[PDB]
DNA sequence: CCGGTGCCGAGGCCGCTCAATTGGTCGTAGACAGCTCTAGCACCGCTTAAACGCACGTACGCGCTGTCCCCCGCGTTTTAACCGCCAAGGGGATTACTCCCTAGTCTCCAGGCACGTGTCAGATATATACATCCTGTGCATGTACTCGGGATATTGAT
């Protein structure tokens, strides 16, 4: 009746006592922002 | 007899003449700016961990909302003790002067307790299992408020 039973967590709150859902997009880019971009690399900045 | 007129007396003007006030200049000395480490030390950066702060429903009373009845407020009257003004007697706080004396300066001395560090140990935070004292609920009854009538003051007018 489903496609799956056995989905597991792509990094939830369920151990820790962080966002349930998921990182804040504000988080989400502040580490995006690590990344060794290029100079001419295009990004989401 | 009354009235013009000189002489004297007083009021008005103006002006110094002099004694008391207050901003400006000279000057020197202890104390606000300002490095100089230092110094160790709080403050910042960088991590997580746990909980309290926050939001969503949801139950459930305590504030707003509508109707009759008198008790207190409003408004009038007269009148009287008080407020406000005035005036005089006299005491005492004021003002100024000389004389005395202890505050103020600074100097010297020195021993008592502020003040910091170093050591160590027992009083106190903290977690967990135990349990019983205080609290919401329910309910009998009696101390106290109320109404009514008779004492004892308690004021005012002859």
């Amino acid at each position: 009746k489903d496609p799956n039973f056995v989905h597991s967590g792509h990094g939830g709150a369920v151990a820790g006592k962080k966002n349930r859902t998921w990182k804040n997009l504000k988080q989400i880019l502040a580490s995006e922002r690590a990344l060794p971009w290029q100079l001419n690399d295009p990004n989401y900045f």
